[PDB]
Formats: structure tokens, sequence, C-alpha cells
């Protein structure tokens, strides 16, 4: 809890004097950093003597290797880097520090205070002992018996200066980020600094701190303000192309947003299918496993397979299995686990409760059970590990919008919108079948005004066919906020400009689009038939990268982000961060959900290169 | 200009060594602080004898009157008071302050370094006399010619800890406000403090700051990425409440965005009106100057005057005056100069070209002239200070007026949206009125799809004194992206949430809202009649602050920004930046204009 450092330049007796700041409350964990000269050797020996004569708090002394006396600016920079590394390692928490300024022979105290200013503390103080000590009773206490005479019969006054909270940018730095090499050559720690990397980090943070004109246009336009704390080299690494094989660890560790994830396309083949098939409540009404051979090369097929073949790939799950309550529970828990393993911070799961509704299970029962499964899954999860799952309701069935089904669907959506305000809740409706004319006419003939009034947003499956007019009508007559796919916006620059200026999100799915429609892979220049992601980002379009069916596509979200280097050659890692930012901004999340998601996306993993 | 300040204990060579930070050039002025203990006394005389071979700069040495040792925190507080008063007297500004950190007997060096981070210093350094080749080469070269020899042979290593900006809150303090006595027995001042007044102000400021930073910690909330590179003191100050008086200059220098600015209400009265009139091409056709008495206390009347009186306040300019081509010329030029003087980076000016049309001047002619005047204004000014102007066409009609008027307005907007693609552009339509149901019903009977397709956006004056159902209609059936005024959105939480989540901007006009409507001022605590800015910002609504009519409201956009301090108790400077960023995001700008606006908007001035 409490940590006391009080680095020793000389005069070992300062440290035992400094551990009586709190009194009969203790200093919990105690560490010491010192210059490893011959003079200190008696001092460190006597510090060990005092430590062994008074048990209690953890005791560690760290002498610096190849540093015998601070003698210049460079000998001070070396100790300053070692001080910062030992500080971050021995006191990991940003505000658990009781920094002691006493005991500096040459600028040690100044550097210690400056480190307190730069990294933070909760008490930067100085210790004074009365001069009623020594052989003649005229100096301070510099002996074990003198130290005890000081501790008892109170003679210690403590000048507290302040907590000094420290720089916000430098508080993100930790010991694992900057390893410090230590050798236990005895009971005393022996520390050396390998590279001057903390020093460069801190100085770079402090340069743009005082830079006025040079700082601007060098860190601006950056999608996340936390990236302005990033080193200039880590920012250059962001403006360079994504590596699909080297940046896999980075993308996997990236907090991500999922806005397009159908529930019924998750456990459609393999072990997940047989798990959702074994958690069944009724194991004898369960449909047989239909032989569905995956296309050769899956998830990357040699030729596009089309939409109907893609849909029939997910025929072992969906309405087949999820009408069983046990299968639906297994499906929801396993999909939440798959979202957890992929570092998905926020997710909007598209579900169609009527497709999973049985004779004894009305659509509202199915929807309520799905919501409760996801709510339990999130409630069993720590808040900085949690994925906030929201729910969307889908309007399926190409070729015919029978007015009875949309009315049941939208009414269910409206009832569920007002039933839950916290945790998992229904936040919108997804309008599938938009790629027809009868279902599309039924959608535009349906009144979505109650949906708009209750706070539900609208998404549409877009751009599978080059239908600009359908996009126009969904945007302005349906008040849709997001477009699914929409792979042919670039053909009409006017619709591009409208979508970009109105902030309408485009939900791109790399593997799904590649498998259903087909796109170039590993091309050298852009061309005409290339995936439209780069051209949408250049237009100013809020592009979001999602899956569609985790099972049918046989892919996670991180793999989908990895493919963008193969689908769009030259895509940078900053563009991936921008895509995550667009997905966060476009999510149908309320205030608390949005703040939580933006708090999770500020924790972008640092590049390990 | 530069100043040097050392403290002195037994070691007196610290000051002569520290004066060698600049070689033979030295420092323009130097002062020294010192205690009163008999131990240090010979050092004072030796320091005094050290000069008299360096004519020019004057060297002063101060000694606190009755301090003999710093043996308690009590003495360290009185010494810190004296030290800060002496620092503020002898080192007025922080850009020329060099704070020598050696000669630091007990907690004096820590105090000197702690006084460098609160009040500021251009360099905070520490002097080392290494190597210690004194007599027989065993101790640091101090006392007597042992110091001048060291000056002649280096061995003075200078540990420069860097500079220190200083707390913005603690840099307005001056020496006259906290005087220090100067009892002078010859060359040496025995300075002491009258009362512990300065320390109390410092500790209070630091205490409210530590209460603030706890709930205002991080760099992931800042709307501008360039803000994340600010010093922690400057970031902490950015979260402090905005002061309408001491932040006048900072808000004035801010790059701002204007989204609601009527062209016809700019030179409404005063010298601007006469300057516009004297540029008329036909002085004999100028209407007489009407006697329009402004309400007492203008621009801050004690009671609201209402929308009708506010409109009548601008009868001496606008439709009557701007039918003259020279008058419209001068109107556009002076409005652009007003935008430039206010450091406005992006502006959307609302105009009614048909209101300024004549027999020989069609509305298209008037719109073309307005656009070309603004374009030429943008071309004459350098790009760094260049304000980008876009045009909105105002769809206002008459009680029992014409749908043909609205049709002509929308056709003109569509035609202009295609005529110009660079510089000044007609980027949307402003559906004025929208309060009465006679004109509001005509809006919904009009097809706005041609407006939507050509790329024009829609903004409505809705929410001033009308229903929330009109807000729903504008949002969903008119595809409006911005709402004019809309001060009653918080009454209906569902409509407020829809506005917040859909990203619809709310165009607040603080001065115009205070003048037309009524709102408490400087109430220091929120209530039921308070300005809805705080609740709108908290709910997640994109809130832009605008001027409406510059001439009628008699206030610039800086003044509108600063009036939110008196309308909203506790508005922060970071919230002003958030309003600017909301305006930038809500602008009907294309890629080039948005990029330029963000390039200029990242250039946030630093506090003084
Ligand atoms: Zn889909
Ligand atoms: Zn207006």
């Amino acid at each position: 809890m409490r940590i006391l450092l009080c680095s020793v330049g000389t005069s070992w007796a300062v440290v035992p004097e400094a551990m009586q700041l709190l009194g009969s409350q203790g200093f919990d964990e105690v560490h010491v950093l010192t210059t490893a000269s011959s003079k200190i050797s008696p001092g460190v020996e006597q510090l060990l003597r005092y430590f062994e004569m008074h048990p209690g708090p953890r005791f560690s002394i760290s002498r610096v290797q190849d540093f015998e006396d601070l003698r210049s600016e460079q000998d001070h920079m070396l100790f300053e880097e070692v001080l910062w590394r030992w500080l971050l390692q021995r006191a990991p928490q940003a505000a658990h520090r009781y920094i002691c300024l006493a005991g500096g022979y040459k600028t040690i105290s100044a550097a210690m205070q400056r480190a307190a200013a730069l990294f933070g503390a909760c008490e930067v103080f100085h210790v004074l002992c009365e001069p009623r000590f020594g052989p003649q009773g005229n100096r301070e206490a510099s002996t074990l018996e003198e130290v005890e005479q000081a501790i008892a019969t109170n003679a210690l006054r403590f000048v507290r200066l302040g907590p000094e909270p420290g720089w916000p940018q430098l508080r993100l730095l930790s010991a694992p980020s900057f390893p410090l090499e230590s050798t236990l050559q005895g009971p005393v720690h022996w520390v050396r600094a390998s590279d001057m990397r903390l020093r460069q980090h801190v100085e770079g943070v402090l340069e743009r701190s005082r830079h006025i004109l040079a700082a601007w246009e060098g860190i601006s336009e950056l999608p996340i303000p936390a990236l302005a704390a990033w080193p200039p080299s880590h920012l250059r690494w962001l403006h360079e192309p994504l590596d699909p094989v080297q940046d896999k660890a980075w993308v996997q560790a990236l907090p991500k947003v999922e806005l397009h994830c159908h529930l019924g396309g998750f456990a459609t083949h393999g072990e997940l299918l047989h798990k959702v098939r074994q958690e069944a409540a009724n194991p004898e009404s369960l449909p047989p496993v239909r032989a569905i051979p995956l296309p050769p090369g899956w998830p990357i097929p040699e030729e596009p397979i089309g939409l109907e073949r893609y849909m029939r790939l997910g025929d072992n799950n969906g309405s087949a299995l999820l009408k069983d309550p046990g299968c639906l529970r297994a499906q929801c828990r396993l999909l939440y686990e798959a979202l957890l393993a992929d570092h998905v911070a926020y997710a909007e799961i598209r579900c169609s409760p009527a497709n999973y509704a049985s004779a004894s299970r009305s659509p509202w029962v199915v929807l309520q059970e799905i919501r409760n499964h996801f709510q339990q899954a999130m409630e069993e999860t720590p808040e900085d590990r949690r994925c906030h799952v929201n729910l969307l309701l889908t309007a399926t069935r190409e070729e015919g919008g029978d007015r009875s089904r949309i009315a049941r669907h939208l009414a269910l959506a409206i009832t569920a919108a007002e039933h839950w305000k916290n945790g998992c809740r229904v936040v919108g409706v997804d309008l599938a079948g938009f790629e027809d004319r009868t279902t599309r006419a039924a959608m535009f003939a349906t009144d979505f005004e109650p949906v708009h009034r209750v706070g539900l947003a609208v998404t549409v499956h877009a751009g599978e066919n080059d239908d600009v007019e359908g996009i126009w009508q969904a945007v302005f007559k349906l008040s849709a906020r997001r477009l699914g796919h929409a792979l042919h916006l670039s053909r009409s620059p006017d619709l591009l400009r409208v979508v970009a200026e109105r902030g309408i999100a485009v939900e791109l799915c790399p593997y799904a689009n590649l498998q259903i429609k087909g796109f170039p892979l590993d091309e050298e220049q852009e061309g005409s038939e290339t995936y439209p992601l780069r051209g949408y980002l250049a237009a100013g379009v809020a592009v979001t990268l999602n899956t569609d069916n985790l099972g049918i596509s046989q892919a996670s979200l991180t793999d989908n982000l990895l493919l963008t280097a193969r689908l769009c050659p030259g895509i940078t890692r900053l563009e991936v961060l921008k895509t995550q930012v667009f997905a966060a901004q476009a999510a149908f999340a309320n205030q608390a959900e949005r703040k939580a998601l933006w708090a999770r996306l500020a924790q972008v993993p640092v590049p390990t290169d």
C-alpha cells in the first residue's frame, strides 16, 4: 500500500529516520536506491543491520552498477533513468509513493523531486533530526544507537511538500514496458539500466509540452487523444502499412467494436456446433447434422460462392437448433465467450427471436431469454474485461414483406426497448431483405415512426447490388443510421458525399464480402474492382469493420481486420484505429455505454517493435 | 532581461559558480536570498566582495530577518512565503527566471524547486563543482581565489533540470499584491513577510486543483488531440471554471466556428450601420435612419424583450437596406472583417437572396454577388488567418404567404449547390420560422428530397417557443441535421436522447437567447430556469454556441462564449473547446473545408 523510497546519496541514517513519518502505522513496502560507492558500503551494511533488527515492512536496497559518483549532466541522466526504472518497478501504482527528498549528496534530491513531479506521488517530504546527537551532542544522528535515540524521545520533524500527482502521459508507463535488470549479488539488489528509453519517452512527452508550433500538425488529426502521448516512433509505426502476419498480436490485443454479428451464424460447424448441440434441453427432438461441405479453401475460397450458398452453409444452426432453449442458451454463452476471447469491448448482436420461436416459446420469451443469457454473461465478467452486448432485431425473409410479420417485429422491438435500460438491451432493428423489391416496398410502406420515437435506430443490408436509389431511400425515408456492406457507394460520388457528410456508417465485412462477392487479394495497386475500404476512408465515410456470421465465415473480428492489408494494399494501422473509432461513434449506445466503450478504446495496445 | 536566483547556506561559492551558466556574457541582473544564521554571515560578506570588478548589472543579496535554522515545517512555511514574495519581486516574469538549486541547506533547495513549478522558470538548474580538486585535491573548489581559479579552469558542471511553465493560476500574482519589507543595513536586505497571505492563496489554489484533478484525470476526454500535449498544469487549468473577466483574452484568441449568423442582422446600428450606408451606390434611395431605442442595459436587459421586439430592433438594416448593391457589398466585407477580428476559422452565413432582390436584380444575382464578395474576401487574406465562409439560404415566408416562395428558395439552393464547388458554397437551407403551424405545415407538404440529393443539408429554427412534435418532424421527416435554439429539449427526455444519439446539433445563441427569452445570470448554482447548455452537454447533445444576429445582439462570438460563464454556473474552458469541436463536427463542410478547419482548430492558445 504505502511505499517509501528515500534514495540514499550518503548518510544511511536518513532512511530509518524517514520510516517514522507515519508513526505507529508503518510503511508497508520499503525500497532504497543508492550509489554503489565504497563509502556507502558501511552505510548499506548498517541499513541491513537496522532492517534485520526491526522486522515488519518489506526491505530492499538497490545499488546502481557502474555508477560511483554523480559528476556531470550525463552521470545525472544515467541515475535519472535508473531512478525512473526502479521507481516504476518498485512502486507500480501511480499514487502509492511517499518520496523522500533527504539524502542527496549531488543533485540526487533534485532529480528525485523531479521524478516525483514527472511520474507522481502522494507525499514528497523531507526529514529533519534535531542536532542534539553525536559524540558531543552537536550534530545529527549518524549511528544505529544515535538513530534509535532519534526515533525514541521524538526529535524528528517532517517537512511534507505535497502529493505532486504527476504527468498524466507518463503515468501510463509501467515496469513491464521498461524492464530493469537486477542482480541479487547478496542481500542487496544491484540495478543497471540497459537503454535510455524511459528518459527519451519522458523528454519527448515534455518537448511537445512546451512546443507550440512544432507540436501542431505533428500530432493533430490523430483519431485517439491517447495516441498523442505515444512516442514519435510509435506514431510513425501507426502511419505504416498493416502486416497481416506480424501485426496479428497487435490486432488481437486491440479493443474492438462489433456492430454486425448475427446470432444464428456462430456455431454452424465444427466443435461449437456440437457443443450447442449437446447443451440441448431435449436431445431427441434435435435435427440431424446435415452434411454441409465447406467450399475448398475456406475461409478464403478460390471463387466467390454467392449469397444463397453462403446462407445454406449455416443450415445446421439457426432455426434448426435455437428453438430449443438449451441450444439457445449454449449459443448465447459461447458467442459471448467468443466475443470475450477477441477483445471485443462493445458488441451489437443481431438476432431474430421469431426464427427461434417455438410453439411453447413465443418470440418475446425467446428475446427475453437471449437478453438474460447475455446479461448474465456480462454480469459474470469484470468491468475492465467485459463486453457490452446490445441486441438488434432482424427482419428476414427475402421476397415478401407480409405486413403481419413487420408489425409483430417492430412491436416486439418497441416493447423490448422500454423493458430494459441497463446492461443488455434492444437498441434497434435490422432490415434484411432490402436486396429485393417486394420486401423493400413493404419496408418503405411500413411506419417506422414508433421505432424512431422509442429511441430505436435502423440498419439496412446495403450495396450487395449496385442500387443507389435503395441507399437513398433507406437514408432519408427510413432514417437508417448504418448501412450493411454497401460495397458500391464509390460509383456515385454524390451518394458518397451525402453518406460521408451525414455521418452514416458503412458496415464492411472483409472475409464475408470476399467469400460472397469476391475481391482482389495481395494486389500491388488499387485498381477498379478492389475492395472499397480505402476509397471510403478517403471519402470521409464512417467505415466499420465487422463480421457477419462468426461460424459461416469461420473467422473472428481480428482476422477480419487482418485481411484489410490483403484486400486494400497499403492500409495503415492508424486506419484500423480510425475504423475502430468510427465503429464506436456509430454504435447505438447510450451515454454510459459510450463512455465505457471510449474508456476501453483509450487502452490501445503498445506496439512491441 | 534574464534573472538569476540562488539560495545560500554555509556554501557561498554556489552563486559565483552559478553565474557561469552563460560564460563571459553573464546575466543582465542577479539577486541572492539567504538566511540570518551567524554561520552564513561571513559568506554574505565574501559574496559582497566577490563583485566590484563587473560594472553594469547590480547584484543584490537578501537575508530573512529572524531565521536561524529551518528545524520544523513551521519555519519552512514562513521561509516559503518570504521566498515566493522575493521571487515575485526580484523575478517578475517566468520567461527570464533562472532558479539556482545549489546552496540548499536543509529544505531550501526543495523549496526553491517547488517555487519553480508553481510560479514558473525558464531554467531550473543545479551547479556541481566536480572535480573536488581543492587544497590537496579532496574538496570542492569553494571560498576565495579557489572559486575564480575554478571559473578559469571549468570544473563547473551545470545540471539543467529543464524549464518550468508554472501554474497558469499562479502567474497572475504580482509583487505589489503581496509586498515584502526591505530593511536595508547597507548593501544587504533583511526582507521579511508581513502576513502569510501569498501562501494561503497558493495552498487554496492547489487544494481546489487537487479536488479537480481527481474527477478530471486523463487525456482521453480532450476533444482536441493537440490538448493531450499540454503540461499538467495547463490541462488542469483547462478543467477549471471559465472566468468571464480574466479569460477574455484567451477566448478572444481561440479559433472559433460560426454556424448561425444572419447576414441581415450584422450592421444593425451604430458605426457599422453608418459605414454600410455610406457605401451605398444610390444614397438618394437610402431609407431614413429609424429611431430604434435599444432596451436599457443592452446588450444585457434586465427583462426579456421578446422575439417581435428583437426583430424590430434590426429594422434599419436588412431587407430595406441591402437591396442596394453597394450596401450588400459593404455588408459582406464588414461581416468578413468581423469574422476575421474574432479569430473565426469557419462560418456559415444565413441569407435570404430573394429578400434583397429588385426589379433588375434577381435572387440568383443577389446570391451570386454575396458568394463572390465572400470569395474575394477569403482570397485577400492569408490562408493561416483565412476564415472559410459557406452560405445557408433562409426559407422564411409570410403569414398566409406562398408555397411558390419556398419552391423558388429550394430551387435556388439546388442550383447554387451545383454552380459552386470551391471556396464559398451554398451548403444548406435554413427553414426559418417553423414556430407557427401555418408555415410549419407547408414545410412538411414540400418535397425536400431534391434538397437531400444535391447534398444540401437542412437546419430549422425549432425549439424556441414551439412544440417538440415539430422537433420530431424536423429530425425524421425533414432530415434536419441541426436545430436552431431549441432551449426546451430537456423537458422531454426521449427527444433529448434521440437528439444526443443521432448527433443532431443544437444551435444555442447565448446573447440572443438572453435578450429574447429570460435566463438567470450569475446564479452560481443550477436551477429550473437555468440556461440548458450544461444539461445539453451532459446529456451528450452536440451543442454549438452561435451569435444569431451580430448587430441586433450587439455581441461577437467571443462575447457569446464568455456569456455562458454567467448563464451556466461552473462552465469550464474545456467545455468551450467542446462546443467549438461540436461546431466543427456539425458544420455542413466537405472534406477540404473540414480538414482546414481541424488544422486551424488544433491551434489552441496557451493561457497566460
Ligand atoms: Zn448480414
Ligand atoms: Zn435564426
